[PDB]
């Protein structure tokens, strides 16, 4: 729905983590609907979006253990529904 995601479903030619990021990064830069205004626990690869001065996002895949990596790297990477790959 607008406020929630229940699923989200990637379908590649072959499964490994750099596709996958790769993919998401590509599909999710064309024109798209909303911004994921939402939140839910995560614990596995995510979809998730940086905020960025003047409205400004990012849309691709992380796993989780890379989410949280890139959270203490660094504005947060707030993750949103799970993707299926």
């Amino acid at each position: 729905e607008d406020n929630k995601l229940t699923y989200a479903e990637l379908c590649l030619t072959r499964k490994t983590p750099e596709n996958i990021t790769i993919s998401g990064r590509k599909l999710l830069g064309s024109r798209h609907g909303l911004k994921f205004e939402n939140m839910s626990k995560i614990q596995n690869y995510y979809i998730t979006y940086r905020k960025k001065d003047r409205h400004q996002f990012v849309y691709q895949i992380h796993s989780h253990e890379s989410i949280t990596r890139r959270n203490e790297e660094h504005n947060e990477i707030t993750p949103v529904c799970v993707v299926n790959v």
